[PDB]
């Protein structure tokens, strides 16, 4: 196989690379559902995204990846990028329909807004934020896809809609008010706070790559 | 302020008028309606920038979709329109997936969709297409909207456009011809190509 002894799926694997500015935007999406839904998950850390066992869990070379056991539990599932992570993480583990949709009317919503030189960038982002603060401001919709609750698509967007994102592209996160309420009220969730703690973290405690016991 | 004409009697697609650079998105879900054979109408929106369509998609952009629920829905971009077609009409789950597992690999394909970058897009592709088995890009045994998603992308014409030689990924090159076989696929090709062509240039068909 020329796998690393230590990676075995017992349960669902979260694949990370060692936490930095540029390293955890992605990342951080799959932890947030996996810490909302209390779902049992171990973190493995990638030394390399670029060897070829990796490839073989994810062929784009990137985390997040998430290596898991079946329904069944016969054989090993994968699910690859931030929004398909999200999309599994719910399948497999969000019965209720909390975050993922409980009927077809709220996954037409969901699924709407998960899917969704530097002034070229800079207006470009704007133009998405504007299309964020416009839906906010919508009587009684204080999350993106549902107005009662949070969903995958609040998840898959708090990391690019936050004051620290804006700050990077030379925006003024106050411009927008709806959509700044909406990422502090996102940022004070338990799970969100968990997951943005642990996401800096990996590969800085014990362990520097390979399966995490903490 | 809607036009007059645009009634929700069944599903709806929002297309533009027929081009060589205005079908690549609009077709992926128009193949799965022909797949399933979903009784749906089209409108071509004349202006996108229209408030009108901007109360549909605020992206301002086609392909989208207005639909009844099962007792009004709105769907915007090619990926979730696929979604939510597959969600509507696809019980069966042949091209949306049947259980947990198939729908981990469709999810991984359907959401994967400068020389360099799409030439490092097709290598994933053709190593995909080389696995044992592996005539299609989810699952190894038919067609899902992950392969739907992923044809008007990967075919000799777009190839060509982006400066590449189709021939160069011979097992992607054959399951976008495989692909083009099918029924439903010749079937959207024309209709897409034709919309804005027709006796109303603008508005409901």
């Amino acid at each position: 196989s020329e796998r690393p002894s230590d990676l075995v799926v017992n349960r669902l694997v979260l694949f990370v690379v060692k936490g930095t500015a540029t390293s955890t935007h992605n990342t951080v999406k799959p932890l947030i559902l996996l810490e909302e839904l209390g779902v049992p998950h171990d973190i493995y850390v990638v030394e390399k995204v670029s060897a070829p066992w990796f490839s073989e869990i994810n062929p784009h070379k990137m985390v997040p990846a998430i290596l898991d056991r079946s329904p069944d539990g016969r054989d090993t599932l994968r699910a690859w990028e931030s929004t398909s992570t999200l999309m599994y993480i719910a399948d497999a583990y969000d019965k209720d329909g909390t975050f993922g949709g409980r009927n077809v009317q709220e996954r037409s919503e969901i699924n709407n807004w998960l899917t969704l030189t530097i002034e070229k960038l800079r207006s470009n982002i704007t133009v998405q934020y504007d299309i964020l603060e416009r839906r906010l401001n919508e009587p009684g919709q204080q999350y993106l896809a549902l107005k009662d609750r949070p969903t995958i698509a609040d998840i898959a967007t708090l990391p690019f809609a936050m004051k620290s994102t804006a700050e990077l592209f030379g925006l003024e996160f106050e411009k927008w008010p709806k959509l700044q309420e909406w990422s502090v009220r996102m940022g004070e969730r338990e799970a969100v706070k968990r997951a943005w703690q642990r996401v800096a973290g990996f590969g800085h405690g014990e362990k520097e790559y390979g399966m995490l016991e903490a």
